[PDB]
């Protein structure tokens, strides 16, 4: 008798309940909520039909199976496997077979990225299909049985199938039964006939004992199945073993063609780099022929050491004070960030991987007459002008800090500007230092000069601030006209087209002979031209590829936030000519258009159109004069900026209320004191904020750096959204678990950031300083703070009227002496009696007795 059927034996006996606890005990398994509930409202673009896809996954990312050219699926299903594989490189086409039918599932028809290249076929038996020409085969076909002899049948009976189909190609099949004698001879007989190796996948959960046998690999086959039958085995002892959760994958949207995919990049360029780099790692540097990088220019690969985590630093400060939301399943995934190799290239292919169609002629000469038009337009006062050493090194004062007093740091500089002065770029490289001061000496003057401030930009928020986003908004909505549109825009930066680049570059126009020189350089040897480093895993190990791309936008830049603004600014503008009825359908594809009706447009509408908007980065808010806006979707599809989760031919939703309007990741409540004054504040649902607060910026933190962090997300909490019930009790719960005099720090500078009184310091924010409040009347205590509506409050992700929630608020006590008892003997303040509850509790219970 084999291991295998010793593992049967004991897998029947368990009951319903001992079953499902094990089945999911110690594996690994994809958060399928939030597609499941998408599939069921109808979305037909980001998601998987499956848990296969990520499952199939696993082999891919391990080279275990590079699925080339034509991919045919046996026993597709739903067709998770099937999509996944459309997203990949070396696929040309992907065909899928599927018995279907009564008990058996039907193939999910979807619009993700590759979908045209899929085919699925429904009432196909695979066992009676002749074999086809392939490059790669994929079965998943297997149905379980209590009987290991039954099992043993239906393993065999698809090797046998599946035989003809492989003809030197890559493979991976679906093994059922492994463990049965008779089923291992066969496997055997498959393995010196077409190689490969039997491997068990993490995700397949243990009520089975399935192993897959993939193509690339080799090993004992005997071996490896024992040691998958040992570890169920070894299961059964340990069942409370939490399953690990992962993120599902994402397939992305549109379609796919493989021809006009690939990059052709610029070499004369970006050559000086990629050659000192492969000077500098000439011990392992090597070309990889299995690149994963489609859009993107591959050039090489060296051996390097892992780096990164994949599961990030939970804060144990708010920890222990926001207890109840420790079974909240959203507080949770926002600490699940992988960071590692694998990781990197698994955000990489769903994201940053992707091409954008280059616009309409029409398109591109609109684009090229409004970016002169902003231009002039915005450098109607100020003066483009460098930057200096001094502003940089002031900036970088208020490691890197030390980098600065290093003056071998700053000739390092100069051997590197006088490249650019020559046109030439040599140690300016992108990371998943010297560059980044090149690029603020010649573009810096947009953030330090304020060019995108609303008194000179008009629609711009820059230098504004979050407490202030909710008012300009409000005078927006004041505006006639139709309703509030804001669109976001899914993955910005990687839908910067070469053509919205070039009209960043025009600012250059506008300045000096010795500045535009060194700008135009910024943009040509940085920008509209880059090479950035990305490690990615290995069989031998993890590596370091180089790779280049001549559009997109690089997320770590200094003008970033400038020129997103910038063409946001530009495309918002186009869509309204749009609406209004300016451009037509025609003009955008005519090569020719007429620059008279487009010209009268912005010299006499166009100022107060960008006083309809509010612009910051990505986001966007915009009251257009009606809502023929919303249908306006030819140009903004064209120019490349399709919207975020939403059919790109579907009109854009709007809200005649501001309090509804998404900005900036937030929505703003107007409410009333009890002094009859009006403020309005920002908001977003509270899960967001307690997920970001729980979570520690980078690892190896002290207790004292943690607890710095958390005091400073807690006045953070006690000054922006102290109309939160929830939030203002855990802000002085923390305030005053956290040592008073010890500093807050962490990455920033706000309002937040001091040691003063917070009741003083929301009476400057909010009363002195706040333009929109006429009666200067001081608030004398928190009381007189105002909340937000009960109703209204739990509508945002409020816990108040809850069990957990009341337990806790009460017992409050109990978990702030936990954190004084781990810091030691300090000075302590208690915030409690800040509020009413514990003031009548202290007035009353003191009292007393
Ligand atoms: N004889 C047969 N011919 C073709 N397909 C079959 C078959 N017997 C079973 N199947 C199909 O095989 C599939 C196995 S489940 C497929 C899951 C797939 N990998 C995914 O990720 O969606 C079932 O959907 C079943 O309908
Ligand atoms: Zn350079
Ligand atoms: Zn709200």
């Amino acid at each position: 008798e084999t291991l295998g059927e010793k593992w049967k034996k004991k897998l029947n006996q368990l009951s319903r309940k001992e079953f499902d606890l094990y089945k999911k005990s110690g594996i690994t398994e994809v958060d399928r909520t939030e597609a499941k509930e998408g599939l069921k409202r109808g979305e037909i673009t980001h998601h998987a039909v499956s848990r296969g896809s990520a499952k199939l996954q696993w082999f891919v990312e391990r080279n275990m199976v590079i699925p080339e050219g034509r991919v045919i699926d046996l026993g597709c299903g739903r067709g998770g496997w099937s999509y996944y594989c459309a997203g990949l490189k070396k696929v040309t086409e992907v065909r899928g077979y599927t018995k279907g039918g009564p008990g058996h599932e039907e193939p999910v028809p979807m619009s993700t990225y590759g979908w045209n290249i899929v085919k699925l076929m429904s009432g196909k038996d695979v066992f009676y299909l002749p074999p086809e020409k392939c490059d790669t085969l994929l079965c998943d076909i297997g149905e379980s049985s209590p009987s290991p002899t039954v099992e043993e049948s239906r393993t065999i009976r698809v090797l046998k199938m599946v035989e003809p189909w492989l003809k030197n190609n890559q493979f991976c099949i679906k093994v059922l039964n492994p463990y049965m004698p008779t089923v291992i001879e066969h496997l055997e007989r498959l393995q010196r006939k077409h190689g490969g190796m039997l491997v068990r996948n993490p995700l397949s959960r243990n009520s089975t004992h399935e192993m897959y046998w993939i193509s690339n690999g080799t090993g004992n086959i005997v071996s490896s199945v024992n040691m998958v039958s040992r570890l169920l085995l070894n299961r059964f002892t340990m069942t409370h073993r939490r399953p690990t959760i992962e993120k599902d994958v994402d397939l992305g949207a549109g379609t796919r063609h493989v021809n006009a995919e690939p990059e052709t990049p610029n070499m004369d360029v970006i050559g000086e780099r990629i050659k000192r780099i492969k000077e500098e790692h000439s011990s392992t540097w090597h070309y990889d022929d299995e690149n994963p990088y489609k859009t993107w220019a591959y050039h090489g690969s060296y051996e390097v050491k892992a780096t990164g985590s994949a599961s990030s630093m939970i804060n144990g400060v708010v920890k222990l004070l926001t207890k109840p939301w420790d079974v909240v399943p959203m507080v949770t995934q926002m600490a699940m960030t992988d960071t590692t190799p694998f990781g990197q290239q698994r955000v990489f292919k769903e994201k940053v991987d992707t091409r954008t169609p280059r616009p309409m002629p029409g398109t591109r000469k609109v684009m090229e007459i409004t970016a002169e038009w902003l231009w002039r337009t915005l450098g109607r006062n100020k003066r483009p002008r460098l930057c200096t050493r001094e502003e940089f090194t002031k900036k970088v004062r208020t490691s890197a800090r030390a980098a600065v007093e290093d003056e071998e740091f700053w000739k390092l500089v100069d051997r590197e500007r006088e490249l650019h002065k020559l046109g030439k770029c040599g140690s300016c490289v992108y990371n998943m230092l010297g560059a980044r001061y090149l690029e603020f000496e010649a573009l810096g003057f947009l953030n330090e000069d304020h060019w995108f401030s609303r008194e000179n930009s008009y629609s711009g928020v820059e230098g504004e601030g979050l407490h202030k986003l909710g008012y300009i908004l409000r005078d927006i909505s004041k505006i006639p006209g139709g309703a509030m549109y804001a669109d976001d825009t899914a993955g910005w930066d990687t839908r910067i087209t070469e053509d919205d680049l070039h009209n960043e570059e025009k600012i250059t126009q506008q300045m000096d002979p010795e500045h535009r020189q060194l700008a135009n350089a910024i943009f040509k040897l940085t920008y509209q031209n880059k090479v950035v480093k990305v490690q990615r895993p290995t069989p031998k190990g993890t590596v370091m590829d180089i790779i280049s791309r001549k559009d997109q936008r690089g997320s770590g830049q200094v003008g970033t936030y400038g020129l997103n603004t910038f063409t946001n600014m530009e495309a918002q503008l186009i869509r309204q000519m749009e609406g209004e009825g300016v451009l037509s359908k025609a003009d955008l594809e005519n090569p020719h258009p007429l620059e008279k009706k487009i010209t009268q447009w912005l010299e006499t509408k166009g100022v107060e159109r960008l006083k309809r908007m509010a612009i910051s980065g990505d986001d966007c808010v915009v009251k257009p004069i009606d809502d023929r806006f919303a249908n306006a979707l030819l140009a903004l599809n064209d120019m490349g900026k399709v919207r975020k989760d939403i059919p790109q031919w579907q009109p854009s939703k709007g809200w005649h209320d501001w309090q509804q309007v998404p900005f900036c990741s937030h929505h703003f409540h107007e409410l009333i004191m009890k002094d009859g004054r009006k403020l309005v504040v920002p908001c977003r649902p509270q899960d967001e904020l307690i997920g970001r607060a729980r979570i520690s910026q980078g690892a190896g933190w002290s207790l004292r750096e943690t607890a710095c962090l958390g005091k400073a997300y807690a006045q953070m909490w006690a000054l922006m959204y102290f109309h939160r019930r929830d939030l203002r009790l855990a802000s002085n719960a923390i305030c005053s678990a956290v040592p008073v005099h010890w500093v807050p720090t962490s990455r920033t500078t706000h309002q937040w950031m001091t040691t003063e009184d917070m009741l003083t310091v929301w009476n400057r924010v909010w009363i002195e300083d706040n333009p929109w409040m006429e009666d200067k009347t001081p608030v004398t205590t928190w009381e007189d703070v105002p909340y937000l509506g009960k109703r209204e409050d739990q509508w945002c992700g409020s816990l108040i009227g809850l069990t957990s929630r009341a337990t806790w608020a009460q017992n409050i006590l109990t978990a702030i002496q936990q954190v004084r008892s781990l810091i030691g003997n300090e000075e302590f303040l208690d915030y409690m009696p800040s509020m009413k509850r514990f003031r009548k509790e202290e007035e009353s219970e003191g009292a007393i007795w």
